[PDB]
């Protein structure tokens, strides 16, 4: 996240941290057993860390669990990150407490002007590198469909929306990926790309979660 605050330990109960020896993918825990992520943070032996703030370090709410199965959207193409959306079950399920929450799924999609929460462990730098150890958080309008489609001509599908600021400075990131875009206490969105971080009319770029709602509940009451 650039030019983001510190969220607070443990404010961002829903954050998932993907750890295959290190963070590498944010993600949204939608119930006691299952996260949602970004297709492209697609890999194997994943270890599901929720109630983190300082990734680095043992605080004491942590919950450490493998993925069971992953899942990625049957559609999903890696080279438009068309579908940018999996589904990983976790080999147990999580406590749930006031630190380690599940988010709502939508029920209707989020308009344009919506105010939303990003959050993340990425790259807090447009230009070089800073990993922050703790919770990022970003507040960010949902943009007009057409300033998207203007900003990243021939590259927005109808499963995409933009959301940020078109002066730049404030952005999702690099290690946000797969991470949480929250509007009105429900996930719309997951971090999925944009050209470079926080630059001027490039806004991020998320998968739109109100498309698959039927997919996700399908998915989960079958697996
Ligand atoms: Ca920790």
């Amino acid at each position: 996240i650039v030019g983001g605050y510190t969220c607070g330990a443990n404010t961002v109960p829903y954050q998932v941290s993907l750890n295959s020896g290190y963070h590498f993918c944010g993600g949204s825990l939608i119930n006691s057993q299952w996260v949602v992520s970004a297709a492209h943070c697609y890999k194997s032996g994943i270890q599901v860390r929720l109630g983190e703030d300082n990734i680095n370090v043992v605080e004491g709410n942590e919950q450490f669990i493998s993925a069971s199965k992953s899942i990625v959207h049957p559609s999903y193409n890696s080279n438009t990150l068309n579908n940018d959306i999996m589904l990983i079950k976790l080999k147990s399920a999580a406590s749930l407490n006031s630190r380690v929450a599940s988010i709502s799924l939508p029920t209707s999609c989020a308009s344009a002007g919506t105010q939303c929460l990003i959050s993340g462990w990425g790259n807090t730098k447009s230009s070089g590198t800073s990993y922050p150890d703790v919770l990022k958080c970003l507040k960010a309008p949902i943009l007009s469909d057409s300033s998207c489609k203007s900003a990243y001509p021939g590259q927005i599908t109808s499963n995409m929306f933009c959301a940020g600021y078109l002066e730049g400075g404030k952005d999702s990131c690099q290690g946000d990926s797969g991470g949480p875009v929250v509007c009105s206490g429900k996930l719309q969105g997951i971090v999925s790309w944009g050209s470079g971080c926080a630059q001027k009319n490039k806004p991020g770029v998320y998968t739109k979660v109100c498309n698959y709602v039927s997919w996700i509940k399908q998915t989960i009451a079958s697996n």
